[PDB]
């Protein structure tokens, strides 16, 4: 199967020069020997080979110390159904460019009930296990469905009713911790973010959070008030957008859009193409031979 994957000659050179540096210092596990993973790290440090190597070796040590390589089999997150009741979030369909759409209903987060049913450390380990599923299953499924290389998501954060007066220091610190793990270990995986239903109460929440965010991440974020539905329908087809966000989707047979995990990673023919299929990238295939 032929997937649209344009490589720039200048990027092909830089990534191979980075790969040769990693091999010569035994910093390249075969699991991470992928043109596109290395390209994301190089982009995160503006193709500075020395800063990217330091970022890379920090990530290798992090995967070792965290237990990231074995998290699917090791981490049984038994409180998942209770957590999801007090923090509604999920992937739901694809945007018009084939990227997965990730939604969080932050207006419906119950922080007190959430700390009754999990811990911050367990929630973060669940975040890492879901990220591993996103980069190994969900993004490659989107590559197949669109016949195009995809490795980043469109995020919608619904912040209805969220105001600065109820924006707590533990809420801030979780955002910091989640972003630190994402920026260190999953770089360049956010394409864009739409923050919707922001009230006048939200202006100081966004002010204070931007002080802690990677400034490249800030440039990918759009904060919208109550009139958001047409902006989401411009970039996401109505069939892929839940009806509560202005689309047609109800996922009624699966108990609703925030629980269905709807997307091409649920299709058995696409998942067979991942397990059976030869590499999604021609440069990896040519390095192998
Ligand atoms: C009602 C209680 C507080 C509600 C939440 C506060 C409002 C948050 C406002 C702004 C957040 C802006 C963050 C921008 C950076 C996120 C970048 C990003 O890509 O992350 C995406 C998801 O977005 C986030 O990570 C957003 C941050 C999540 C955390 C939100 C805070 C939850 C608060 C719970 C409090 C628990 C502790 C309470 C103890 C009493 C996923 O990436 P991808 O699409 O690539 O898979
Ligand atoms: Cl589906
Ligand atoms: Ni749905
Ligand atoms: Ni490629």
């Amino acid at each position: 199967l032929t997937i649209e994957d344009i490589h720039d000659v200048e990027e092909l050179r830089a990534v191979d020069e980075f790969r040769n540096l990693l091999v010569s210092e035994n910093l390249l596990p075969p699991t991470l020997d992928d043109y596109h993973i290395m390209l994301r790290f190089l982009k995160a440090r503006k193709f500075d080979i020395g800063k990217t190597k330091l970022m890379w070796s920090n990530m290798i040590k992090w995967r070792k110390d965290f237990g990231t390589d074995t998290i699917f089999e090791d981490f049984e997150f038994e409180e998942f159904d209770e957590v999801l009741k007090y923090y509604p979030h999920g992937y739901h369909g694809v945007d018009k460019e084939g990227r997965p759409v990730y939604i969080e209903r932050l207006g419906l987060v119950d922080p007190a009930k959430l700390m009754q049913v999990t811990t911050v450390e367990r929630f973060i380990r669940y975040h890492v296990r879901e990220f591993e599923k996103t980069v190994n299953i969900k993004l490659p499924a989107c590559c197949i469905a669109a016949k195009r290389h995809i490795d980043s998501s469109t995020t919608i954060l619904d912040v209805q009713g969220v105001g600065f007066k109820n924006f707590s220091k533990p809420a801030r610190d979780l955002i910091i911790q989640l972003q630190k793990i994402d920026n260190d270990n999953y770089p360049e995986t956010l394409h864009r973010m739409f923050i919707i239903n922001g009230g006048s109460g939200f202006k100081l929440v966004w002010a204070t959070v931007k002080q802690f965010l990677d400034p490249k991440t800030v440039t990918k974020i759009h904060v919208i008030g109550n009139k958001y539905q047409n902006k989401l329908l411009e970039i996401i087809d109505a069939s892929q957008l839940p009806d509560f966000l202005g689309g047609t989707c109800t996922c009624a047979d699966r108990g609703g859009c925030m629980r269905s995990d709807k997307g091409p990673w649920n299709d058995p023919e696409i998942l067979k193409m991942l397990q059976s299929g030869g590499p999604l990238c021609r440069h990896n295939s040519a390095l192998n031979s």
